[PDB]
């Protein structure tokens, strides 16, 4: 029934005392595995792709919007604002934030992208536009990093982000610029050496967004260019039972490595 990829991540699980939960899809043949692929898991700054994917779908129509300059006041920010606290009573563009938002993770970037969908709610019905039947993006930043144990909000399954994240990055969910756009920033994200990336080949190109939470949470998505074959993406996805648990990227790592192997 499981296959050895599946035991090696059971095992991983067990060992990490937590929720691990997987989604790799290869596109050279469009198999999937999956492990706990249809359980629900806090999303944390993972859902900061979708909203910066919905902004990409407004400018398909609105050619110059990633250029609008959008205002930063003292008021605008919240508990993690790298990029955003050198523009305060200044500026940053939709492109600005998006790219803070998405390399940075920077909070009050992702809240700047949010009122531009009109609320949490503008997230969730790009989602759907796209065919992403489960995201839903309840809450702004700084509280949907909560990953309160069973609760709903904020939350994703590890195969419909992993599909959503192949139809936006390699697939047609959005226009051929701005899936390019896409790529270019997931790719020169800052925050995930030590999550997806340090358990795939050095030689493989990978964008990425990282995401970490309350309960230990620590969640990395990829769209991956493996050396001399077609891409992947990988959706990899921890939470513990407690609520101060640490953050654990090396559970990441290893479930990265034992996925490649599979391949
Ligand atoms: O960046 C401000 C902007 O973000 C939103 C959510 O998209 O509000 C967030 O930030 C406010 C100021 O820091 C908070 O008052 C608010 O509770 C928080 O969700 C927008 O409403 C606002 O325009």
């Amino acid at each position: 029934q499981t296959s050895a990829v599946q035991q090696k991540l059971a095992a991983l699980e067990k060992s990490s005392g937590g929720r691990l939960g997987v989604a790799l899809i290869d596109t050279a043949d469009n198999t999937q595995v999956l492990y706990r692929g249809d359980e629900r898991f806090p999303m944390c700054s993972t859902s900061k792709v979708m909203a910066a994917a919905a902004v990409l779908k407004q400018s398909e129509t609105q050619k110059q919007l990633l250029n609008q300059p959008v205002e930063i006041k003292h008021a605008d920010l919240v508990n993690y604002n790298p990029i955003a606290e050198k523009h305060v009573n200044g500026t940053m563009t939709l492109a600005e934030l998006s790219a803070a938002a998405l390399q940075y993770s920077d909070n009050t970037a992702m809240n700047k992208l949010i009122a531009q969908l009109g609320g949490p709610g503008g997230v969730t019905a790009f989602a759907r536009a796209i065919g992403d039947e489960t995201f839903r993006l309840d809450r702004t930043e700084p509280t949907l990093n909560t990953a309160i144990p069973g609760d709903p909000r904020d939350t994703t399954t590890p195969r419909a982000m992993a599909q959503t994240l192949r139809q936006l990055t390699l697939g047609h969910a959005l226009g051929e610029t701005q899936r390019a756009q896409l790529v270019t920033w997931l790719k020169g994200n800052t925050t995930g050496a030590a999550s997806i990336r340090a358990g795939l080949p050095t030689s493989w190109t990978v964008g990425d967004k990282t995401g970490s939470g309350g309960y230990g949470t620590t969640n990395d998505i990829a769209v991956i260019w493996p050396q001399g074959r077609a891409p992947l993406v990988l959706v990899t996805y921890f939470t513990q039972p407690q609520q101060n648990a640490e953050s654990r990227r090396d559970v990441l790592a290893s479930a990265a490595r034992i996925i490649a192997e599979g391949l």
